[PDB]
């Protein structure tokens, strides 16, 4: 509670800031193609990425483009990260998640530009992209999107504003989305009413993820035993779900958040798991694997509907 005075002032900025939005004191500016914005209320996790490729798969027959911020990306300026599926830079220059993005998605185009519009400016000259995805883009309200998808987890409806919270804004921001996604349905299942679109998301194991990102049946380990790692901390996270999943685990070892692996040194002939975050930087390597999961979406031909409209 040390916390709440910085909560009550952050809530009067970001109110004024919304304020002066939400009248028109301040630009918003308008890219010539179609762009979704992908955002949450509180910081995108798993979920925003999950949703974000799920989006970009039902997309296919357009060309689509990723415009991401670029957080932990060394200094600023508009840089193409993956060109239709191949990646232009390593994931040190573009950060983790937009890397991670650029190799889910093999057809896809992926940008990593703080200011979002001058990354769908150099994305317009150099790729010619016919839909833009906002990548965490809820709070960028100096970009219009065409269609604004909130996601909010069963955790957020009972959050509060940073730093005492989670909550990057107020739960009345909700009115700004065109569509609700409710997410992490698998784990924590709840039901929101907006009178907006809404969609449940639950996400389910479907494959692995080998070291060249592509999906590999998890038969292999049909009658093997498997080491796993993790590095942020996310090892409880995988360490539950490697328990949820029932899968024989030999041995299991940690490290730091930012571990680099510039010295990880495996076993010829064994099996490793490890997180697609952490599989990155493991590339060369196989015989180390990460769990694919994909995206369930309730009323999945609804959204299909919502989207295809912003294209006339
Ligand atoms: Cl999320």
């Amino acid at each position: 509670s040390s916390l709440l005075p910085f909560s009550y002032l952050y809530e009067k900025i970001i109110n004024f800031r919304n304020t002066l939005y939400d009248k028109g004191f301040l630009k918003i500016k308008k890219l010539p193609v179609p762009v979704i914005s992908v955002g949450n209320l509180s910081v995108g996790g798993s979920g925003k990425t999950s949703f974000v490729m799920y989006l970009a798969d039902l997309l296919k027959d357009k060309r689509v483009c990723i415009l991401s911020r670029g957080y932990k990306r060394k200094s600023k300026g508009t840089l193409i990260v993956s060109e239709y599926g191949n990646l232009k830079v390593s994931w040190e220059e573009a950060g983790d998640e937009p890397y991670l993005m650029a190799k889910l998605l093999p057809h896809v185009s992926v940008v990593a530009s703080e200011d979002r519009y001058k990354g769908g400016l150099l994305a317009l000259e150099k790729l010619s992209p016919e839909v833009f995805i906002l990548d965490d883009g809820f709070q960028h309200r100096k970009l219009h999107r065409d269609l604004n998808i909130l996601l909010l987890k069963k955790k957020d409806l009972k959050d509060r504003l940073l730093p005492a919270g989670n909550l990057r804004e107020p739960l009345k921001e909700i009115r700004r989305a065109d569509a609700l996604v409710l997410t992490y349905q698998e784990v924590e299942p709840f039901e929101f009413f907006t009178g907006k679109p809404t969609f449940k998301m639950f996400r389910e194991f479907c494959c692995l993820l080998n070291s060249d990102f592509e999906e590999v049946p998890f038969d292999i380990l049909k009658e093997r035993e498997v080491i796993a790692f993790s590095g942020l901390g996310d090892n409880g996270q995988f360490r539950k779900v490697l328990k949820n999943l029932g899968i024989k685990v030999k041995e299991f070892m940690s490290f730091p958040d930012h571990y680099d692996y510039s010295d990880f040194t495996p076993e010829e002939g064994e099996i490793y798991l490890t997180t697609p975050k952490d599989l990155i930087k493991l590339q060369g390597y196989e015989n180390v694997f990460a769990l694919n999961f994909k995206v369930k979406l309730e009323r999945e031909e609804k959204l299909k509907k919502l989207i295809y409209r912003i294209f006339y």
